[PDB]
């Protein structure tokens, strides 16, 4: 039986008014509902969607189990986190549309009753629901495995995903150690290569008359703080001062924290969100939170972003948050795919203690043009490419990306296979790590092991140019884009994305 895209929604909102839980999710849907369907039938009319299997998926919101004790549908409408919110409405919405047959879980009941009527060929969960599923089946949840995609928005690096290396290395992550192929965990925005991006889309109402006058809407000397909780506030103030002598300074924040000058809104629908983005200039980063979607909506209303330069980086070393995260990935800003992936205009990254800079940022942002811009890959028809591609071609159970993608590069030490692919404008692809891992197939890509042996280690395989030595994996879960040799060089497998859509090769559709 062959999927068929759907172009109604009336049977999706039937499904999500099953659980109050999903409210905030289904109201986010209906205001995004035409753009939706929009970018179906462009994508039908684009690329061949015909031959499809219909594939029976289970949708596990561990987060929404009163069993996880995380109230997030609790606060999703007074100022708690929405993040995640939205990337599981904007996946079910994605599934919907190319015609899958969802079965949406909120509660160990319905885990155990849908996995109990037998069929499921694909499981999107997070980790808190991952813990429940093996915890429900039992042993034989084993035989779901390869089947799992499981959302972590901040990502898993390899040697926290294998329990025993994990343990040898002391890591405590409650989070990691399910020794899963980590391209199957899917992450909030392309950070971790060793994994795969889902992320989410990008709400915005701006039609092409709202452009054209989009300087009549826009004041000049508007600005928003990104922050809807008092406790983001503290010891800001010389940084908002300094933004002050330049704009009005606005908040939308449910207040010890926050200046008297400060102009607050509250916290706003969805909607009025919107407008308030769209007659914004500059929407002002405070450092935290890190890597959400509130500032992606802000430049696709042609706000310009102020986001915190993070030198040294933060990370599990030296901030609280980060400890016991199954990565040990470092962030240089609040929102290093803004500073890295959009950059100036849109996202002036900028050193808060830097008095000169943040004033000669304020100014300039002031002085530029308004350009609305949204990456392809957070557009509607972005993601549905995106996860059309991962359900058709994506397989851990029984070769994508196709060998042909493969452009082999030598990280020098200090350097990681993530960066050196990066500094070629490529991306790390894990998945070609097995065809670089033995004598005959280094003599190709120009180098010669004069003397091999095997090491247990996410830095591998490895050579030295001085000695003509190399090390080649001995455990395959260890493979690694993570990871610099102090004093070896790395090869590292590298390919090519598509513009906007870094998550696909140019031959993977
Ligand atoms: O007054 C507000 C402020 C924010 N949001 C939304 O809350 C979501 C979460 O954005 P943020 O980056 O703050 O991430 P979080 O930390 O909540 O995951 C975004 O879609 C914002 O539009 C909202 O609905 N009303
Ligand atoms: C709301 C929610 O579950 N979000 C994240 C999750 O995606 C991630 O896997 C985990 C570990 O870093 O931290 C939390
Ligand atoms: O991870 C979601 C959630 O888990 C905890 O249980 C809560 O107390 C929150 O502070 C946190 O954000
Ligand atoms: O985002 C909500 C909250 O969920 C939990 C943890 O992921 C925290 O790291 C995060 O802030």
């Amino acid at each position: 039986s062959l999927a068929e895209i759907r172009t109604d929604f009336n049977i999706l909102y039937s499904m999500m008014k099953k659980h109050e839980e999903f409210r905030w999710m289904r109201l986010r849907i209906r205001r995004m509902a035409d753009a939706w369907i929009q970018a179906i039938k462009s994508l039908a009319e684009k690329q061949n969607l015909e031959k499809r299997k219909r594939k029976k998926v289970l949708v596990h919101l561990g987060l929404l189990t009163k069993e996880s004790g995380f109230k997030i549908a609790e606060t999703a409408f007074s100022g708690g986190p929405l993040g995640a919110l939205v990337q599981w409405s904007d996946l079910i919405t994605s599934l919907y549309l190319l015609g899958h047959d969802i079965r949406i879980s909120a509660s160990l009941a319905e885990l155990k009753e849908i996995m109990g009527g037998g069929g499921v060929e694909l499981i999107y969960i997070d980790i808190v629901g991952l813990a429940q599923f093996k915890k429900t089946l039992g042993p034989s949840w084993v035989h779901y495995q390869c089947m799992l995609r499981v959302l972590d928005s901040f990502g898993t690096e390899p040697e926290f995903n294998h329990a025993n290396y994990a343990q040898s290395k002391g890591h405590k992550t409650p989070w990691g150690k399910w020794n899963l192929n980590p391209q199957q965990f899917y992450t909030m925005f392309p950070h971790t290569p060793d994994n795969s991006f889902l992320g989410f889309v990008v709400e915005q109402h701006l039609n092409s008359s709202d452009i054209h006058h989009i300087n009549e809407i826009k004041r000049q000397n508007q600005s928003l703080v990104y922050g809807k909780v008092d406790s983001v506030w503290k010891n800001k103030k010389i940084y908002l001062d300094i933004i002050h002598t330049y704009m009005e300074v606005h908040a939308t924040v449910y207040t010890k924290n926050i200046p008297s000058y400060v102009k607050n809104h509250g916290i706003l629908s969805g909607r009025d969100l919107q407008f308030l983005l769209r007659e914004t200039k500059l929407f002002v980063g405070l450092g935290l939170p890190y890597e959400g979607p509130a500032p992606l909506e802000a430049i696709a209303n042609g706000c310009a972003f102020l986001n915190p330069k993070f030198n040294p980086p933060k990370s599990s070393k030296n901030t609280d948050f980060f400890i016991g995260k199954p990565t040990l990935r470092e962030l240089t800003s609040q929102h290093p795919y803004a500073e890295v992936f959009i950059g100036r205009p849109h996202v002036w990254t900028v050193d808060l203690n830097n008095q000169e800079e943040v004033e000669d940022a304020v100014k300039a942002i002031l002085n530029q043009k308004i350009e609305p811009y949204m990456p392809y890959e957070f557009t509607c028809e972005g993601m549905l490419q995106r996860i059309n591609a991962f359900i058709e071609k994506q397989d851990f159970c029984h070769m994508w990306p196709p060998l042909s993608a493969l452009q082999v590069k030598l990280a020098e030490p200090g350097q990681s296979c993530k960066q050196v692919c990066q500094e070629s404008q490529l991306i790390c692809e894990p998945s070609f790590f097995q065809h670089l891992n033995k004598d005959k197939d280094m003599l190709k890509y120009k180098v010669t092991c004069q003397s091999s042996e095997l090491a247990k280690d996410i830095l591998v395989p490895s050579f030295d140019p001085k000695n003509k030595h190399c090390v080649f994996q001995g455990d395959l879960l260890l493979f690694s884009c993570a990871g610099a040799h102090p004093r070896h060089q790395r090869v590292c497998p590298c390919r090519d994305f598509i513009k906007g859509q870094v998550a696909l090769c140019k031959d993977c559709l």
